């Protein structure tokens, strides 16, 4: 039995940035109140997790890192009621308290409850479950996925279909859901409208599913490796195109082939460069940009106004604008139904004590998304 | 009779920068195909031809300046066929050529026969009507409205209602359409929620109207000005506040007086401090903030991407948001019809020989809008 009793188990801890991550015998703090703690079945390796290793993403460490995930309920605190031990769950970066002015406001997400802004690195009671080798170890996103068991807050884990095959849902957790929501709920793409995407990692080319499902009628994949190209054109691309190419400037490039600009221009990279091109590549009358990749600590991007005041409409958001809890169950049945596939996004797979060779992988180029399993 | 001939009028000519105008004997050329020769009537001062005098807004000189009017039709071009000699039209600083992208997207009205960008200082054609002194004289955002007569082009004049109060309306040629606008249009302001006006001017007052107009439930007025705080209550205004009272910034301020922002900000000022104030005010999830006021001429604001990915909205517009053509002869006639009044707005009246006093009116403090009259 474990309910009640702490979990001594295996987990990736980062304990210094710009370092491999140590498999750690570490110790797991039973559930207080309000809190879920699961057995962990599948994980996937987000950009997001490697922007704290290498210092672009600050949050206090040592830290257990990983939060697209998805497992099996092990035991519950007292007053849980939205899941139960043996459900299938995804935990989420940013809860769904349900209480709080951003989650009764219908068009927001970013809860009051989220760890993003000024991170913690603990529960939301304000401490942490995890111990390694005599040192307390910080959780990451509420969630800390990376580890054979993590304990969350009731209100960042979500309950899905008990039929679910974890080691594809799981990108419904983070990567698939950023992407997608990005163009469907966040830019809101319309029918016969252009788009062009900066980034094609598995979170731009979620990006590219949600223009294709919008109805997109031009959808521009815009990406400096171009061995993602056939995914992207699989994916629903109608053209891709290497910045590395061309002599000038990207957004010039992309105005040009598109009658003064897209429609909706989607960062989802990181980079103050490429989100300054995805801005002045939109239409500057009647253009949006949506920013998606998180971007480097404390860097400010230097941007004449004039550029919004002819029209443009510049804007952010994280999760792709879905409400967490109530969004990626819903995800999860359209996923079971066959409404969309996660294949294509999903290139290679290893065991969790292989983690270091799936950031490898990221950081060649080689893959979209690998996912880890226990 | 003038029809057909050149016109020797009077016109307030700008021969450099940081100089008083200069009220000069001037021609004007008969309007070619598709062109409007106005016999004006009243002329509003904004703070956009202010912007030329003092350097913040470039365009070609010399130049007759002017863009918030309204007058009766001398004559037409050939081709003519919406407006004729007699009618009653308010110019229009952005045209509505009714063909281009930008005219038939239903969400746009930056019409891309407009000369806000680069500045030509002419008609549409490339070239200038105006002569004065034995030297050509350029046009101003099409319209330059400070002079006796005017020639315009057709897709930039808009046909009102014949029993107009010319020298009450012709704020709806630009200041009134563009603040009011900017609430109802552009920030789409919703009915319960809270804003923040920066800006008291004829520009931020209308937008005071267009949130109360649209139903919020606070607005906050923002301006170092107290003395315009009376007019904003008139108005609307729920709370006025001069950030000159606190040792706190002012976005600070708001975010505490609105449990962390607002939902909806306006900056219309044209400065960038107030434009980073107005962005950062606004509530990190669920705010959007608009940009109306001009900037000053290739200067750039700083800001980190983060403040957009938490959820916030940034946009900017030209004119509310109003398809030009279509939309200011709708506004006079809601006017008409007593929907509201601009009495409050309009503190001085001068003939338009006194148009040095007016500007020095603006510059003092003590007016909202100046009409000068013919
Ligand atoms: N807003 C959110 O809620 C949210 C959620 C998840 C991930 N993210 C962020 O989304 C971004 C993408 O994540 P991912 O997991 O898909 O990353 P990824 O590294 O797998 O994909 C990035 C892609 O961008 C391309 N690229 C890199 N530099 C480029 C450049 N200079 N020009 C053009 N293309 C370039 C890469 O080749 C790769 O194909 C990351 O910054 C991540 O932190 C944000
Ligand atoms: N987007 C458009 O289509 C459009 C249309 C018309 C005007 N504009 C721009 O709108 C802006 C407002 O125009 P207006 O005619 O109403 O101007 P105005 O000068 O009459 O009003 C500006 C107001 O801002 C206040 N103010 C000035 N500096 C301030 C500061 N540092 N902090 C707080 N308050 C400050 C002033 O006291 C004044 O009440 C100008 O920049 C104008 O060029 C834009
Ligand atoms: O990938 C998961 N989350 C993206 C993210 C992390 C930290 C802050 C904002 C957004
Ligand atoms: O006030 C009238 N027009 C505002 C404006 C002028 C020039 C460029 C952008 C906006
Ligand atoms: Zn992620
Ligand atoms: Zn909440
Ligand atoms: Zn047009
Ligand atoms: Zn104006």
């Amino acid at each position: 039995s474990t309910a009640g009793k702490v979990i001594k188990c295996k987990a990736a801890v980062l304990w210094e940035v710009k370092k491999p991550f140590s498999i750690e015998d570490v110790e797991v703090a039973p559930p207080k109140a309000y809190e879920v703690r699961i057995k962990m079945v599948a994980v996937g390796i987000c950009r997001t997790d490697d922007h704290v290793v290498s210092g672009n993403l600050v949050t206090p460490l040592p830290v257990i890192l990983g939060h697209e995930a998805a497992g099996i309920v092990e035991s519950v605190g007292e007053g849980v009621t939205t899941v139960k031990p043996g459900d299938k769950v995804i935990p989420l970066f940013t809860p769904q308290c349900g209480k709080c002015r951003v989650c009764k406001n219908p068009e927001s997400n970013y809860c009051l409850k989220n760890d993003l802004g000024n991170p913690r690195g603990t529960l939301q009671d304000g401490t942490r479950r995890f111990t390694c080798r005599g040192k307390p170890i910080h959780h990451f996103l509420g969630t800390s996925t990376f580890s054979q068991y993590t304990v969350v807050d009731e209100n960042a884990v979500a309950k899905i279909d008990a039929a679910s095959p974890l080691e594809k849902v799981c990108l419904i957790g983070c990567g698939f859901s950023t992407g997608y929501g990005s163009a469907v709920n966040v830019a809101k793409v319309t029918p016969g409208s252009t788009c062009a995407v900066f980034g094609l990692g598995g979170v731009g080319l979620s990006a590219v599913m949600g223009c294709k499902a919008a109805g997109a009628a031009r959808i521009i994949a815009v990406d400096i490796n171009k061995d993602k190209f056939a995914k992207a054109k699989e994916l629903g691309a109608t053209e891709c195109i290497n910045p590395q190419d061309y002599k000038k400037p990207i957004q010039e490039v992309l105005k040009e082939m598109t009658d003064g600009g897209v429609d909706f221009s989607f960062e989802v990279i990181g980079r103050l460069d490429t989100m300054m091109a995805s801005l002045l590549c939109c239409h500057e009358a009647c253009g949006t940009s949506v920013i998606v990749g998180v971007p480097p600590a404390s860097q400010n991007l230097s941007i004449n106004p004039m550029l919004l005041l002819t029209g443009r409409t510049w804007k952010g958001a994280v999760y792709g604008g879905f409400k967490s809890k109530e969004g990626i169950p819903k995800l999860v049945a359209d996923f079971m139904a066959k409404k969309f596939s996660l294949d294509a996004l999903i290139t290679h797979v290893l065991p969790f004590e292989k983690i270091n060779e799936g950031f490898d992988l990221l950081h060649s180029g080689k893959s979209i998304r690998t996912v880890l399993t226990f």
